[PDB]
């Protein structure tokens, strides 16, 4: 899968998965998921 700084809502924040990612953001109609491959990227971005 792959790394994703998610925070739309909910229990939610960077993950690193298959799953994780569309679970956590599939089908979303805008969902705010930062896509990313290296926590530190994604992290980064969270601030």
């Amino acid at each position: 899968g792959n790394f994703y700084a998610v925070r739309k809502g909910r229990e939610t924040g960077i993950y690193n998965t298959w799953n994780e990612c569309k679970n956590q953001v599939d089908g979303y109609g805008g969902a705010i998921y930062k896509k990313f491959n290296s926590y530190e990227q994604a992290k980064s971005f969270l601030g």
